[PDB]
């Protein structure tokens, strides 16, 4: 048995044309739970909406997706890279501060009838260690006390959590975490990108002979495993998918092998219209358009080369390898990031003959 | 500004054809209230489901609804005609035995997902009205405390009550009631029915001149103004319309008019299957092979006649002029007694030109 989720994210709305997300573009059955990204936590530590049309809109929208799955569980999530980390240290930092946050966020997930918590503190530090082990016992204590009011059953709790050995040395109690979250959503992306001055993997299954030192733990089956030797039990570690991909702009067009030199990120692209990064559908265009791909077979990963831009990204073949290395080695499942990166209306690919979610349908495929 | 209600029933899935009624039959924006009639209350006093399917198939289906309606609230019903009074009179007796009911029924509410309570005990007698008030003032108590406690709105909570004034004398205390109750579902119908010798009106508007004085209250007219007289605020009052109607074998096929003796009930009908009872959409049937028809305006409400069968029942004008009037005496809203009832595919009846739901679709119209 394997936990199957999905990210929706709350800004893919105001992407343009065909690559605006809405709700009712989920699929049944893709996924047994949607993470909603993200909620707003505010200054004084009480939890709200972040996009104007959440409550009224998105959320009921999202929700409307148990009318044809109804297994579907829905969670909340808060915070993400872009929310920091100011607000959560200080929220963390006593009782009062953490029951006032509890509180709140108990209230905003039963009045919008949501199933759990994901909570995506990215990430807490050494001085953060012990206040978010605290934060996160209380917040299941909350939800077992809520509960045994009526003998329902109580919210679920997990946390996207990091994948670099360091930070978690540094910000996780790892045995104790385990006995209070449900299970963790492992990061395991964002490894390489255009913040380096060279190409690299944005998730790489297995290191690569030429990756430096530095690197050999900053691949999926390296990064889960340190996880488990922590003492997480690898039922809980859930292994995330990205169905995005990461892009230089290469200095020097005829180098083109990962490690070549880059001068800078990617040009923003036509629909995520942020440099450095690119979706699924956004290739398949790409490679309609004549771009060149390369499998990196060490890695389990494609790369895309077109003219001087140069992206790592996922695709069929790596979620193939990845999800049957889920099986394999008995980790938990997989979550993906996100639900609107991937071919959603099997119209901008031509390779899998219109199919809706080549990407993320292969968690259910080969997991369910 | 106008409660909209209708009653949902878990044995209307048990009618063949075109009368069999499903959730998704149920069409948005109709009413504001769903009341699902009905659960059991066992001899213990513990609450559970009546139909094999109602927390496997039937609840979760009309939930469903709020896909197309959000602010739909469904409500969960409790007693009626036939579960009698004896448990109900055992269970109000003592504290003691109220708490076991209330814990059971708060647990059984908030593990399915409603959003409030019907009780429908028919009737609380003298000897049960002080035990009465003191279940609603204690259901509404736990109610109020399981808000706080789960962070929740609190459970809506409701009763359907008679409409025989010496009934409300007996069995309700009405200005105490009126403190702890959202509203009440006044029952303004089976004032004459199969177990009289002769044919009259179930549910009149206005008393008739033939009434004979024991009957003058016997009316939508005064028996709501007697809640009203006895302390329950207009708002508070809410009108039932029937959408069956109660029928007699007449003595005499040449004498057809209201008062005109009957020798028994009504032969039953073919999906209802019970006799002395049609539906509206069965009315419609006959009124095809050529039953006749009889506006009595004193009451404001048809009658029908096919051989020596004789129906009192409801129909669009019927319901025009009581819903009309529901605004003019500005009462609190009206519900109906049933959504099965009415032609709620459009195939029974023709002078509506396949309407779904030709009666209850007034309340919405009229009341906004």
């Amino acid at each position: 048995k394997y936990v199957r989720g999905c990210y929706f994210t709350n800004w893919a709305q105001y992407r343009p044309g065909n690559g605006k997300y809405n709700p009712e573009h989920y699929q049944a059955n893709l996924c047994e739970y949607i993470f909603y990204a993200f909620a707003k936590l505010n200054d004084d530590f009480t939890v709200d909406q972040f996009e104007w049309n959440d409550i009224d809109v998105l959320y009921p929208g999202v929700m409307k997706q148990k009318s044809s799955q109804p297994d579907l569980k829905v969670l909340l999530s808060l915070g993400g890279w872009n929310a920091g980390t100011a607000t959560f240290k200080k929220m963390a930092a006593t009782y009062s501060n953490r029951a006032k946050f509890i509180s709140s966020l108990v209230s905003f997930l039963q009045q919008n009838k949501f199933d759990g918590f994901d909570l995506d503190w990215e990430y807490p530090e050494s001085s953060d260690k012990e206040n978010y082990l605290l934060l996160c016992q209380e917040i299941l204590a909350k939800f077992e006390e809520v509960a045994k009011c009526t003998s329902t059953s109580r919210l679920l709790f997990t946390a996207a959590v990091s994948a670099n050995p360091k930070t978690v040395d540094a910000g996780y109690d790892v045995p104790a975490l385990a006995k209070v979250l449900d299970f963790v959503n492992l990061m395991c992306y964002d490894f390489h990108g255009a913040w380096e001055t060279q190409t690299g993997i944005n998730s790489p299954l297995y290191s690569r002979k030429e990756d430096s030192s530095e690197f050999k733990m900053w691949n999926v089956e390296q990064s889960s495993k340190y996880w488990s030797d922590k003492g997480m039990p690898k039922k809980q570690i859930i292994i995330g998918l990205p169905t995005y991909g990461r892009g230089w702009t290469l200095s020097d067009a005829s180098k083109t092998d990962i490690g070549a030199p880059a001068q800078g990120s990617s040009t923003a692209t036509e629909y995520l219209r942020e440099a450095g990064v690119i979706s699924y559908y956004e290739v398949c265009q790409k490679l309609s358009s004549g771009a060149k791909r390369v499998w990196d077979d060490e890695s389990k990963t494609p790369y895309l080369v077109q003219g001087n831009q140069w992206f790592s990204y996922d695709d069929v073949e790596s979620m193939k390898a990845k999800i049957n290395w889920i099986k394999q080695e008995n980790y938990g499942g997989a979550f993906v990031w996100t639900l609107d990166y991937d071919d959603f209306l099997g119209s901008f690919c031509t390779e899998h003959n219109g199919k809706k979610y080549p990407l993320i349908s292969l968690m259910q495929e080969i997991l369910g």
